């Protein structure tokens, strides 16, 4: 097996035989401009691209001094036209089709995503925003993971198109995002049992509340600079409405949540358990303030 084999291998996106068929199909006398036409003829993602260039200038032995030169200059060129689209997609290319294969979509769409995570910086919560409209939930946990790999990924690469400090950042936002996402499917299994007992006993509750406002409602709290019991149970009463059985239900479903919620989603264990009183002062405020 050649480099095209080794590039290929695992990279459920490039063949050896394209990688190959590149190759064959740049001549020595390739000017840097050939080489960057023919690459791109056969690899639209410059991710693919450049990792095909990288295999053209690493297959190419000095001997071919000129046409190695070429290539380089190619390279050179390609990697100064994308910088970090070509790089930072290039470095995650392997997360990308795993997490592609898990997710069923395709791994240059995870790529991209990548790119726009990590093109930036970007916080849990623009994460969520960002993700929730394109995944289900369960898939946002899978992205997330993707997301991680990725960015670990081009931290052990460096290189001048790896904005390591900005990854460093993406990474804790995204570490953060999956906390969220767990915290969600908390939300998920224990929403509908609550409505629907709660339906059960005649007791109306908003049609459209599901867990995800639930979930929303929670993290609102929990991510609260200053939040109160107050908040908390406004925060639940906005949610659910004011049946004392509903409300007492998502407060007790946030009271549990807390205690299964990501450390990382708080600035200190002491929030937690801050939030986790105030929680229990909303119930308890429920209760009192209830008249039925």
């Amino acid at each position: 097996t050649d480099l095209a084999d080794k590039y290929a291998s695992g990279n459920s996106e490039i063949s050896g035989q394209e990688l190959r068929g590149l190759r064959d199909a740049i001549g020595d006398d390739a000017s840097p401009e050939d080489i960057l036409a023919l690459v791109q003829e056969k690899i639209k993602d410059p991710a693919l691209q450049s990792t095909a260039l990288d295999y053209l200038v690493q297959t190419t032995p000095p001997s071919q001094g000129k046409l190695k030169e070429a290539l380089i200059q190619a390279r050179n060129t390609h990697t100064e036209q994308f910088g970090r689209t070509a790089i930072g997609a290039k470095n995650i290319l392997f997360a990308s089709q795993e997490y592609a294969d898990q997710l069923n979509v395709s791994p240059s769409g995870l790529r991209s995503l990548y790119l726009e995570v990590t093109g930036d910086t970007h916080t849990c919560d623009q994460l969520l925003s960002m993700l929730q409209d394109r995944y289900t939930y369960q898939d946002m946990a899978i992205v997330s993971s993707f997301l991680m790999k990725g960015m670990a990924t081009e931290l052990k690469r460096q290189g001048p198109y790896v904005p390591s400090a900005q990854l460093q950042v993406l990474m804790t936002e995204t570490r953060n995002l999956q906390a969220v996402l767990t915290s969600y499917d908390y939300f998920e299994s224990r929403v509908p049992i609550l409505l629907d007992s709660l339906k059960a006993e005649g007791i109306q509750t908003p049609s459209d509340l599901n867990f995800v406002k639930v979930a929303e409602s929670y993290h609102k709290i929990i991510n609260d600079k200053f939040p109160t019991a107050s908040k908390v149970e406004r925060e639940v009463r906005n949610l659910i409405g004011d049946d004392v059985d509903s409300v007492t239900g998502v407060l007790n479903l946030f009271f549990s949540a807390l205690r299964q919620t990501s450390s990382r989603l708080f600035s200190s264990a002491d929030k937690r358990q801050q939030l986790g009183a105030m929680i229990a002062n909303a119930l308890d405020a429920v209760n009192i303030n209830n008249e039925d």
